[PDB]
């Protein structure tokens, strides 16, 4: 199955978001990052992806789908905007195996939020 995930300026957890910023998917499932509001991308974060899990990085603006393969909790970020806290959670599965390595990992504070909010709206 496909889902969208859009790259806002701004949505309901306030500015420079995506939304959903959580997403439980199946391996084999995709992700199509949407570019909905210009300026922005989608990059995994340093250290949270699990073990052989390819990283990834899309250009700004693209329209980027990304098939999900290995089990886990798959931290993202908008390159430009991380800093900033534009950043989300995919959860590949059940039970991530990977938990505590992405919970352990330094972010800025904005994007540490976020990231643990969405850890927390999948149950973890
Ligand atoms: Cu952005």
């Amino acid at each position: 199955a496909d889902f969208e995930v859009h790259m806002l300026n701004k949505g309901k957890d306030g500015a420079l978001v995506f939304e959903p910023a959580s997403l439980k998917v199946a391996p084999g499932d995709t992700v199509t990052f949407i570019p909905t509001d210009k300026g922005h991308n989608v990059e995994t974060i340093k250290g949270m992806i699990p073990d052989g899990a390819e990283a990834f990085k899309s250009k700004i603006n693209e329209n980027y789908k990304v098939t999900f393969t290995a089990p886990g909790v798959y931290g993202v970020k908008c390159t430009p905007h991380y800093g900033m806290g534009m950043v989300g959670v995919v959860q590949v599965g059940d039970a991530p195996a990977n938990l505590e390595a992405v919970k352990g990992a330094k972010n800025p504070k904005k994007a540490q939020e976020r990231l643990d909010a969405a850890l927390a709206a999948l149950g973890n």
